[PDB]
């Protein structure tokens, strides 16, 4: 299945941030801290919320995003987590791994152990008025169970959608490897909008690591 390269829905080092402190096709908000090599998300301090987000909408039958990220804190706890968002619109601030509480498409969600451990795709149509602690046993499409704090190497998330399937696809941080993926969850007939804004977004509580994007990479698949 081919694959082009979309560079107006990524971002990478190095000087990945312009000396004006933009990222070129995407816009930073709350607490997300741009840098030469990554995009510290939400940092570890308390109470943060941080987003990074294209500003215009890609309108591909099917894609497929390849994000690298790290998860970084003290002990065996941390929170909260980060979010991978495709949605029709370019979300905001909220409560939902720090984006907002409703949106049009999918988000895949990568929630921290703080005492579950899981990696969760949640859709929804505009209607959901989603809290994540409430709702997500519940209303998760699929998800697995990885830890993704604290590895050796960055974590690697692949998340496709083609032929109305979404995967997810995930590097575990053991291996330097860009290439190296385990399944760990997909979702066959997943409607979603067809343009959006690709987006990332982090956020702590009291409990707090730090959430950096190394790079978010958007392909065009084809067939």
């Amino acid at each position: 299945p081919h694959r082009r390269f979309e560079y107006k829905y990524s971002f990478k080092g190095p000087h990945l941030v312009q000396s004006d402190g933009t990222v070129p096709f995407w816009a930073h908000a709350g607490n997300a801290i741009p840098s030469a090599d990554q995009i510290r998300i939400a940092p570890s301090l308390k109470s943060q919320r941080g987003s990074v987000w294209t500003k215009t909408k890609a309108a591909f039958e099917n894609w497929e995003v390849e994000v690298t990220f790290r998860v970084t804190g003290r002990g065996r706890i941390g929170a909260d987590g980060l979010a991978i968002w495709y949605t029709e619109n370019q979300g905001l601030d909220g409560p939902v791994f720090g984006s907002a509480d409703m949106w049009n498409g999918v988000g895949i969600f990568f929630d921290s152990f703080d005492n579950n451990p899981a990696i969760v795709v949640v859709g929804n149509n505009g209607q959901i008025n989603y809290d994540h602690q409430n709702d997500g046993a519940t209303q998760a499409l699929a998800s697995c169970q990885r830890d993704f704090r604290n590895k050796p190497y960055p974590v690697r998330a692949k998340i496709t959608y083609y032929q109305k399937t979404l995967t997810v696809m995930i590097n575990n941080g053991f291996t330097p490897d860009k290439n190296d993926y385990e399944f760990c969850a997909k979702v066959e007939n997943m409607v979603i909008p067809t343009q959006g804004h690709f987006g990332i977004s982090a956020a702590t509580g009291g409990l707090a690591d730090d959430h950096d994007v190394l790079s978010f990479l958007t392909f065009q698949l084809t067939e």
